């Protein structure tokens, strides 16, 4: 598209309507775009001796980036209720990127005022990596994406990638990228930027919970056909009977020890934490405690681990040690926040296909018990893969990420992004942004001197990207209620999902996926 | 339809699926009829002297008949949610009614023991009064409808019709009906019965709730252009001030004073009820304090009157005199049941657009004020129709009465339902099932005497109602999640809407229909 | 597996009454009986459980047929209100008299051969 000053390269288009078989999500922001890392490419690593598992090497880039990998960028929260109390499952299947309405502004500090004006001449850049030559840097759960309320403003996050390292330093294998040797567009007042991708083929996500459990899928009424050993010496007991084989055929009686044809997910034990700050030892164990990886002999917290149920029955207070994701709320420090301005989310819905976070995983033998040997249990606190294993993944928040780059490895097991989501080996590519260098004023004698005096200047516009999703309707034959998410009809202070006294919004509580209920 | 003995005559067609536009709800129910009033019509009447408002005259009929004029008796708890929680309004379309698979089972006590057995060329006698001849006894509330649990068997009720009378006598313009003038259908084992209606023109109900008010209707930000005076002495008080005429401005501070363009719906005021047994008078008043009509001098108690909201804000505990419909728990005697054995129905989501039932209707002028006179106000107990009232009407609960036959008069006002539903003038007929009389042994000589001495028998068979729904589809931008119903994900001891430990179906609490909100 | 057909037939329904001392059993004609087959996968699969009922390995054997009951969501001996109550009534299903028949074919999927053989070689 090309078309003149003052006439607007596109309009505001955010609003969603169904299709029944389908959703169409259109937003549409207003964002802001700063000068970063002045107009320089700057090498940035870890701190001469202040951290070892953190050590590390990259770059920083001039270049912004826009991003949406939040579902509440797209959905509202009276659709996300329609979406969620409704469908089996769903999924991404089309995308629509948009740029338009570009200003740039230029500031000066004259003397104690800064003044803004129209530098009408000036461009910015945007390129699209699709061949996906940049580091993918999105699925990352950073921050810098859209506003959850349409009505806010905001800025446009930097670039930054990082590389192999070999602690402070870097190896010779690492690799160093400059997006200026990317073909990019760029934009006067009155250019627009248009983009279209086409999703993969991705497994609906569960916005199901199961009404069966794995133990419990067989018949109340009628017995197995099938014999276990259950008694290995207890026999009538009293004169002459030490030890004696006997074989029982499994009933609705023995439930817990019918034969199975199916095994619970896989699991690798989280430590116990109570929202009460005194069950809990006295000592800081947030890391010397934790079930964490290492790789070239660097440490790494595994904090959202295999898909594990978060408590047992009637508990409902004991969450894993980082066992899931955890939302802060609105206006919360990054350092140290309390308890209660945080919120915690609970995966009690896969209590059926999954092991306990917290709690072991099961009961394995290891000797060769006899007459002189007294048989010997232990306790399996990690569980790799077995044929015959069946498991529910997490789940999708309002304000959870949506869609992760699997990355290019020899190989993969169960590619389903580790935060939740959709796992995508060609995932929507990144779109960069950035302020054209405009030189300052120049000597009139010659300087082959790196040229560093430049005219200070921001972009401000609009953004809008559209998203269709692809519905799987609910069929089933429950003949009671299922349970639905609601607002508390009760009299209330502030309204649920909406701004304050002083135009801020707020995000109450996290939401579930998993209110519809169906069978194994 | 014709076919043998050993053929059914008919499927077992149980099921609802949605259209997204539509939805078809299918049912069948095992019915079983005996010989009601020993193949006699029977003239009935009010006791000699035994009650005064009670009096009557009709009589009772040899016939049976079908009634489905239940919402449960089609929709199941989750298809109801379904509809409740994603549906603007919704209306009748279409209907099917078929009845099949017939047996006739004669009786015979022998000794001390009672066989049955199959009289195979014994007939039933099947009629629809499609032309409206019959007195419509229809929509008054009576039992004896489609089981709402599909598994449940029922027992077809009797008919009889009531006339005009003064007293425990009758006039001579009172009317004798025989449905044995009527052409009638005779089927049997092997036949089937087919009936198809389709349902008027009627305005969808209320599945939607008002966010906005009456009074609260104008903008908070912006003030009237309009005046009105509220001060008519107070004015700088202290020398020589007695009285002055001065008009305000409307603002939004006084909000309460505005200029208006509309009123409340009518009203009846209802007498005050609270369900603590110890907040109200002691005395018994459920009749002497009753609001109550009477025509021909006969007082009959006005029971859902006009639509008024049922309880103010912060109370939810006085519930008028019978302002509402109220549903008896399952297994629980028709003769002075406990408070704790019965549901009582809250209209509490009409509060924007009618008037409290126990509450007043508001205040009016009754004399011409003046220096001699003192201004009189009125407290109005009753309030006919106005030239700008807006009113919503009743609700219906899964429970609930559908339809209603509009009384052919000269006059109606808002023809719909006082216990809710839809208003029609020709409503699904009446169809009319009776066991075809058979003489048992009858005398070698001739009689002229009256024929009294029959073969015991019972029929059984299926019967099958099909119902096409037309659905009116939520649209609505409000942002923040609506309320929904939805069952408890507690621990429960049994489940919502379900058999108990010995097999009995109960509906736990009525449902309402007003979940989803619209403006005004 | 590759098809499937199922077929029920010769169907007869007894009524029995203990009038003194002695069960007299007879023909009622006019009996129904109601056959449905969950293809919409909308009930809970109870088979595959190593349960008894199934069909006589000797034709000559005669056998009942078994109930049907399902199990949900628990906890403990209480329930949680996402468990799911099933009603088969609310199921579209034919009923026959005597001198009706049910039918019904099946088509497997692709599923690998099993192995009916064993290994000469060791790993
Ligand atoms: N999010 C997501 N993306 C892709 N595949 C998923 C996902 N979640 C589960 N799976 C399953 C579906 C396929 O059966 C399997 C392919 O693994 P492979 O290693 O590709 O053979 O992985
Ligand atoms: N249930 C039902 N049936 C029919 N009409 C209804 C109903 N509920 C409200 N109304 C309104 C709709 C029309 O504007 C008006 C016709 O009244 P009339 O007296 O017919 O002129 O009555």
């Amino acid at each position: 598209g090309a078309d003149g000053v003052g006439n607007s390269s596109g309009n505001w288009h955010c609003d969603s309507q169904w299709l029944g078989d389908r959703v169409i999500t259109t937003s549409t922001r207003t964002w802001a775009l700063p000068t970063y890392n002045n107009h320089l490419y700057k090498q940035i690593s870890s701190q001469s001796g202040a951290s070892n598992d953190n050590h590390y090497f990259g770059y920083s880039t001039p270049w912004g980036y826009f991003d949406f990998n939040r579902f509440h960028c797209h959905f509202s929260p009276r659709d996300w209720q329609r979406l969620i109390n409704n469908n089996w499952g769903f999924r991404p299947k089309k995308l629509s990127f948009k740029l338009f309405n570009i200003q740039v502004k230029e500031v000066t500090q004259n003397d104690g005022t800064t003044t803004i004006a129209n530098n009408l001449t000036s461009t910015v850049q945007v390129f699209t990596d699709s061949e996906y030559q940049l580091p993918y840097v999105l699925g990352s759960a950073h921050q810098g994406c859209l506003p959850p309320f349409p009505a806010d403003v905001f800025m446009v996050p930097q670039y930054g990638y990082l590389t192999l390292n070999n602690g402070s330093q870097a190896v010779g294998r690492s690799s160093f990228y400059c997006l200026e040797y990317f073909p990019s567009q760029m934009l006067r007042t009155g250019n627009n930027f248009q983009f279209s991708y086409t999703f993969e083929d991705v497994p609906f996500h569960s916005s199901y919970a199961h009404s069966q459990s794995l133990d419990r899928l067989m018949n109340p009424l009628i017995d197995q056909y099938l014999y276990y050993l259950n008694r290995t010496q207890g026999t009538t007991s009293g004169t002459t009977n030490q030890s004696r084989l006997l074989f029982s055929q499994a009933g609705p009686q023995s439930m817990s020890l019918q034969a199975r044809n199916w095994l619970p997910g896989p699991c690798y034990r989280q430590q116990r934490l109570s929202k009460t700050a005194n069950d809990n030892n006295n000592s800081n164990f947030p890391w010397t405690a934790a079930s964490k990886y290492h790789l070239n002999g660097r440490d790494s917290l595994v904090n959202p681990g295999p898909a594990m149920a978060s408590h047992k029955d009637d508990e409902e207070k004991f969450f894993p040690m980082h066992g899931n994701l955890i939302f802060g709320k609105e206006g919360t420090t990054a350092s140290n926040a309390e308890l209660d301005n945080v919120m915690i989310t609970d995966e009690e819905e896969i209590r059926t296909t999954n092991p306990v976070a917290t709690e072991q995983y099961g009961t394995v033998a290891n000797n060769l018990q006899s007459s002189n040997t007294a048989p010997t249990t232990r306790t399996v606190n990690d569980q790799g893969a077995l044929p015959g294993m069946v498991w529910q993944d997490r789940d999708v928040y309002l304000q959870g990420p949506i869609w992760a780059k699997i990355p290019h490895t020899d190989g993969h097991f169960h590619p389903s992004p580790l935060m939740g989501g959709f796992g995508l080996k060609h995932p929507p590519p990144q779109i960069m942004i950035k302020n054209t260098p405009v030189p300052a004023n120049p000597p009139t004698t010659f300087s082959p001197a790196k040229f560093a005096s430049f005219i200070t200047q921001y972009s401000t516009g609009q953004v809008s990207v559209e998203i269709e999703w692809e519905l799987q309707k609910e069929n089933s034959k429950r003949w009671n209620p299922e349970i639905q998410y609601t607002s508390n009809y009760n009299k209330s202070v502030n309204v649920d999902f909406t701004v304050d006294t002083n135009g801020v919004y707020s995000e109450p509580r996290p939401i579930g996926t998993r209110y519809l209920t169906r069978n194994l």
